[PDB]
């Protein structure tokens, strides 16, 4: 795809949706690709929260949206 992330993403939001239907918990934090406006992956990756807590960051390839090794994992933006 010319849009990775976008594509991605559009498939995560679907299966999120359902998944909360069924859900015996309720999420606060959940992983929605961060894509820049070209439909690639923005370089700092993190959790969407809606709980008052930082979601997780890490760095990843822009062209495919995959953890570098040995990226940093923190609550916070890692400067990718």
């Amino acid at each position: 795809w010319k849009e990775p992330c976008r594509i991605e993403l559009y498939r995560v939001v679907e299966s999120l949706a359902k998944a909360q239907e069924t859900s015996g918990e309720e999420i606060s934090k959940f992983y929605l690709p961060n894509c820049n406006k070209n439909g690639f992956y923005h370089s700092r990756q993190c959790e969407t929260s809606m709980d008052g807590e930082a979601g997780l960051c890490w760095c990843v390839y822009p062209w495919n949206g995959k953890r570098i090794p040995g990226s940093p994992e923190i609550r916070g933006d890692p400067n990718c």
